């Protein structure tokens, strides 16, 4: 049924020395199945840990926010093309999803599921090569002089899918420490409804009519900076960043806001006078990027440079009385390329989200956006675990992470597991407006209650003076279904149709169907 490093599957102690590597590593029995856990050095490249037959259908996970998580014919795949503009959103590795079946962390059939427990030094992946499943850590050239902890991987069997998944989760949650607050925040975004029209004129707008609101939260997104990386200074209306924290918690919000930390355009001031900060690729900065109608540059998150930056960065905010962070477009610090020290691109990444932890203090909210998910776990406290939603459903937009509420919904179902193990999940927000949306009520509540059903994070993105009885109904009803401990009874689903269940809601018990292709539902509440 399957190699482990190479051999016959066996229970027990083992070595493997190599021309190039060695690895020591240990087959254990756990709860529901075994542990493969050890150490490695030398130079193990692309590492194979494990070998065997590919079923026929498989839930595979991108290896970022955006990405879907999704059932796939593993024997009917053909390679996509890739985005040049959004290349590392796509894959880390894109030699590979150029030519076989992708997964990053973990992989699930029908009554079994392989994951890795960390990616700390590591890329764990899975590749579908010729009717075999194989299971890699990828070191992306790096040397180790001595033994460094292999990132551990777990297969477990049983017929509840399900569970076996939450049961990963868990594992992940420990290998991690997962920062798991018992307090889920509420809040408002501007995203959703102004995008990168903001001003602050409707800003102070919203913060008067959010009063009526339950809202914790006033979070600023992307608008108010100058350029990607120039975070300090405000463009437009804006003033102040300090001064904008002011007046937010003046009104009795926590301030929010958004950044893409690791990102820096090519017209940015701090590119500008610092050139040599970024990510290289034969000597010349490596585009991580393209967004904004500009070339981005991603942070060499290795230099301390960098990280003193970005902790005055967010040490600075923090003091301003920021204290929620979504830190945005994250895959761009982990991107493969030419730093200053001989690192992964992984461990670069860690050091950065480590420094922004630091800095923001153990009192501030971080929501991950954009994100590696295994990585950042046991460090931000909340993770948007899917591609963008919409103000329409987006049955025009194809599952390549693009904005539709519908596919940002599938991805809160497919990974619905993660939710309070790995961190709190946000699902992107709800749009709850009557006017300026091309949503019907029925899509509105359909988004809402699976949601509310998850226990996942409800944060409100519209202008509220166009948010109206039925807005606020619905809102106030999600906020009903929320406490619970939430399942995907049916999670190897192919055709949009899930039965989620959660127990022990503020309504009691509570099941939602789904059928996300009819945009329909129907809610018991025992």
């Amino acid at each position: 049924h399957m190699e482990i490093f190479g051999k016959t599957f066996r229970e027990g102690r083992f070595v493997l020395k190599e021309k190039n590597f060695t690895v020591e590593f240990a087959v254990e029995k756990i709860h529901l199945g075994w542990k493969i856990s050890g150490r490695v050095k030398g130079s193990p490249g692309r590492l194979e840990v494990l070998r065997t037959k590919a079923p026929e259908k498989v839930l595979v996970n991108n290896w970022q926010s955006w990405g879907p998580c999704r059932v796939v014919d593993a024997f009917s795949f053909k390679p996509p093309e890739i985005d040049p503009n959004w290349r590392y959103t796509a894959s880390v590795v894109p030699d590979v999803l150029e030519r076989n079946l992708q997964s990053d962390y973990f992989v699930a059939e029908e009554g079994k599921v392989y994951g890795f427990l960390s990616s700390k030094i590591a890329h764990p992946f899975f590749a579908v090569e010729d009717g075999e499943l194989v299971a890699y850590l990828e070191y992306f050239d790096v040397e180790f002089d001595d033994f460094v902890p292999l990132e551990p991987l777990v297969v477990l069997e049983d017929p509840n899918t399900p569970l076996l998944l939450e049961k990963y989760a868990e594992l992940v949650g420990m290998e991690n420490n997962a920062r798991v607050p018992k307090h889920t925040p509420t809040g408002w975004c501007s995203w959703y409804h102004y995008f990168l029209d903001l001003t602050w004129e409707e800003t102070l707008k919203n913060l008067k009519l959010a009063k009526n609101f339950p809202f914790e939260v006033f979070q600023i997104d992307d608008a108010y900076e100058k350029d990607i990386g120039d975070w300090l200074v405000t463009r437009g209306d804006f003033p102040s960043v300090e001064e904008m924290a002011k007046v937010i918690a003046e009104n009795g919000f926590i301030p929010g806001i958004w950044t893409a930390p690791f990102s820096v355009s090519e017209t940015s001031d701090v590119f500008n006078e610092h050139p040599d900060w970024v990510v290289k690729e034969n000597g010349e900065p490596k585009m991580a990027y393209r967004n904004w109608n500009k070339k981005i540059y991603a942070l060499d998150l290795s230099k301390d440079e960098v990280l003193n930056w970005l902790f005055d960065l967010f040490s600075s905010l923090r003091k301003m009385g920021y204290r929620y962070f979504k830190i945005d477009f994250l895959f761009a610090g982990a991107v493969p390329g030419e730093r200053k020290k001989n690192i992964t691109p992984i461990q670069a990444f860690r050091k950065g989200i480590e420094t922004i932890r630091k800095a923001v203090g153990e009192d501030s909210f971080i929501l991950g956006c954009g994100s590696p998910l295994l990585p950042a776990v046991g460090c931000v406290d909340g993770m948007r675990i899917g591609p963008d939603t919409a103000p329409f459903w987006g049955e025009h937009i194809e599952d390549n992470g693009a904005p539709a509420a519908r596919w940002a919904l599938r991805n809160a179902i497919t990974r619905y597991f993660m939710h309070d193990r790995f961190w709190l999940n946000d699902p992107d927000c709800l749009i709850l407006r009557e006017e300026k949306t091309d949503l019907t009520q029925k899509e509105k509540e359909l988004y809402s209650y699976t949601c509310g059903v998850l226990d996942n994070m409800i944060i409100e993105s519209d202008d509220l003076s166009l948010v109206r009885d039925h807005g606020k109904k619905v809102l106030k009803e999600t906020l009903e279904l929320l406490g619970g401990r939430p399942r995907v009874q049916n999670i190897m689903s192919e055709d949009l149709r899930y039965e989620i269940v959660s127990s022990g809601t503020l309504s009691g018990n509570v099941k939602i169907v789904v059928d996300l292709n009819s945009r329909e539902y129907h809610l018991e509440k025992e």
